[PDB]
């Protein structure tokens, strides 16, 4: 028993980090097949960034313009091209350690691991959701760009996040691996502000689930609520509302606990009126939103992947 | 910037996971060099357990009683013998991917990340800090006996746990990659108590400045104290006291923020009498101990590995 902030493996992806450098610029990239993915503003400098026409910028580039690194071994950069926010570098050798893999852009509330990395060594992993104004609250420094999301599929990996940049609010934005920003933001370095980070819902109510079967019931109330009552409390405190498809999600662990999901909304209703009153839930005196109802299953349960 | 609780990169421990069978008990095993690595009760049933007597268990186990699996590879076991609470499996091939390693038994508040495994398989990864009592607050299901926790300094892989059990408290207890215990506990199942769970201050301290270092300022306080009057404080608490060797690994912390060690202590004991009053510190409404001042650095200047 127990629960933990629970990260994938990150074994297949160490394996794909390469270094690109373009100019004076050193960032990190993804090789996959004979393919690096990069973000585009390598071939930027500190003062391209205020107002990049990525375009003009990438005209006066050659594939030799390109320094990419595995280790330290040299992978010779044979063609070039910009897609979206990333740039695709054609290079002679293949990956021997490729693993399955497939592109997948994640909505709003999923959960993914980010594998941070520097001059393409990783340094560690964590999990993160992604935040309902498309925003990541992660932990980069200078040089972390190119760094990459993903989950795990049993032996398939899907990659769905590469960092970009670091918002003057200090939070974080990238591209799925197609290039296109998550949310409406731009790889420019000017005032750029997310809308309401509310709380996932859906998430919280997987997580007191999670709670329930590691034996914390002090939260559980005699109350009970109807979908729309509840929405219209949860709206007043920032919180996402909930639909039927969400409650299609908790089915299962509806059907573990012997608790019904709208019996559990009425206890989150109570907590989010009443306050936690100095307690704990698992360790936690606020309500969690990183966990998905898969994550809760998957760990509740003890999935694994070769 | 920002701030998370991050895990090393597990990939070089990943390709050391081994399946262990003996009769009808699978658990992980550690494969390093010609040699691998697991817990003793491997040779128990669920009978057994209650009291067992490994001697006379073991005598009844030859060479071929056990089935060790590399995914889908045979390992042939050449040799066996016990070493305290771990049971070492010599076998006729080398793993070819033993990374460079060291066994070393760590000391209460120390942090490692734990590579949870089932079936010899990786299902994920978290990390945490070995409390005072010699136990760790995991998240471990049937089967993830054998799991190991593990630090990396560079290319050096430092094994420094192997999980044996859970207690009826639900923490969990094991051992040093010598088979001696941490704590003292034995591999029994039988009402095993643990002692006072205290907080690790230093830890504490290290993660406070954490929290400065990325804009959270407003605990900073006008006081300051002695290292006396603020153990006596911290013992009510149920805080580990500081000592001076403390206050010199929290140096270079004191430097880069300006802010001295005692007055960091002074704004914590503000915190221990007068709460948190609602508010956050890093997003957290609890004071966390599961950062160590090395961590802190680590994070927060982007150290990585090979
Ligand atoms: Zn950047
Ligand atoms: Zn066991």
């Amino acid at each position: 028993s127990g629960f933990r902030k629970m990260a994938f493996p990150s074994g297949k992806v160490e394996g794909c980090m390469v270094q690109v450098t373009c100019g004076t610029t050193t960032l990190n990239g993804l090789w996959l097949d004979d393919v690096v993915y990069c973000p585009r503003h390598v071939i930027c400098t500190s003062e391209d960034m205020l107002n990049p026409n990525y375009e003009d910028l990438l005209i006066r580039k050659s594939n030799h313009n390109f320094l990419v690194q595995a280790g330290n071994v040299q992978l010779r950069v044979i063609g070039h091209s910009m897609q979206n926010c990333v740039l695709k570098l054609k290079v002679d050798t293949a990956n021997p350690k490729t693993p399955k893999y497939k592109f997948v852009r994640i909505q709003p509330g999923q959960t993914f691991s980010v594998l941070a990395c520097y001059n393409g060594s990783p340094s560690g992993v964590y999990q993160c959701a992604m935040r309902p104004n498309f925003t990541i609250k992660g932990s980069f420094l200078n040089g972390s760009c190119g760094s990459v999301g993903f989950n795990i599929d049993y032996d398939c990996v899907s990659f769905c996040y590469m960092h970009h940049m670091e918002l003057p609010t200090g939070v974080h934005a990238g591209t799925d691996l197609e290039g296109n920003f998550y949310g409406p933001f731009v790889d420019r370095q000017t005032a750029q502000a997310a809308g309401t980070d509310t709380t996932i819902t859906v998430n919280v109510l997987a997580w007191l689930y999670a709670a329930v079967i590691n034996g914390d019931r002090w939260f559980l109330n005699r109350f009970t609520t109807t979908l729309n009552d509840f929405n219209l409390v949860a709206m007043k405190y920032n919180y996402e509302p909930l639909t039927q498809d969400h409650v299609d999600i908790l089915g299962p662990l509806s059907a573990q606990t012997g608790i019904a999901v709208l019996d559990m909304c009425a206890s989150l209703k109570e907590l989010l009126q009443n306050g936690m009153n100095g307690r704990t839930i698992l360790g936690s005196a606020l309500l969690e939103d990183e966990f998905t109802p898969f994550d809760v299953v998957r760990q509740c349960s003890g999935v694994t992947f070769q």
